[PDB]
């Protein structure tokens, strides 16, 4: 299963993806996408 769990020392907006990325991959997560509602981060991370 999917399941995303949002960025929590991610910073500013999720607009630029590279540092969605980049903090969900350091975190130990596949892949930083968006899905909050003031554009937050969320790393999907596999269940």
């Amino acid at each position: 299963r999917t399941c995303q769990s949002q960025s929590h020392r991610f910073r500013g907006p999720c607009l630029r993806r590279s540092n969605c990325a980049n903090v969900c991959r350091t975190e130990g997560f596949p892949g930083g996408r968006c899905r909050g509602f003031r554009r937050r981060c969320f790393c999907t991370t596999h269940c």
